[PDB]
């Protein structure tokens, strides 16, 4: 499902994220937004050949098992499919563990080199929350 930026927000606000750890609910979204552009079926390889799933692509090294990435880690506990659901559910949960995870969501470079810094309100802007 390819959401509306509202509409994340607000699945993204009913969920919990929103000031989760102190990230507005705007970084949440900017990074969605240059993450996956609100698709939730996006996927792209990594180098190292994991691969990232989903609206907030989550990474098959760490987090999820996809059955193909050597020596990986499953820190959530799911397969990496469950992460292109239209229901965001595991994607929130498992993000939520991220950002907790000492690093904060410089986990997500494009969150990083893309939100970080700048006015991510704008990416909630117009929306009823």
């Amino acid at each position: 499902k390819v959401f509306g930026r509202c509409e994340l927000a607000a699945a993204m606000k009913r969920h919990g994220l929103d000031n989760y750890r102190g990230y507005s609910l705007g970084n949440w979204v900017c990074a969605a937004k240059f993450e996956s552009n609100f698709n939730t079926q996006a996927t792209n390889r990594n180098t190292d050949g994991s691969t990232d799933y989903g609206i907030l692509q989550i990474n098959s090294r760490w987090w999820c098992n996809d059955g193909r990435t050597p020596g990986s880690r499953n820190l959530c506990n799911i397969p990496c499919s469950a992460l292109l659901s239209s229901d965001i559910t595991a994607s929130v949960n498992c993000a939520k563990k991220i950002v907790s995870d000492g690093n904060g969501m410089n986990a997500w470079v494009a969150w990083r080199n893309r939100c970080k810094g700048t006015d991510v309100q704008a990416w909630i802007r117009g929306c009823r929350l």
